[PDB]
């Protein structure tokens, strides 16, 4: 899986 912040994603 990949982590995200909605519209601020910056992981995975």
């Amino acid at each position: 899986y990949c982590k995200f912040e909605x519209a601020t994603f910056x992981s995975c």
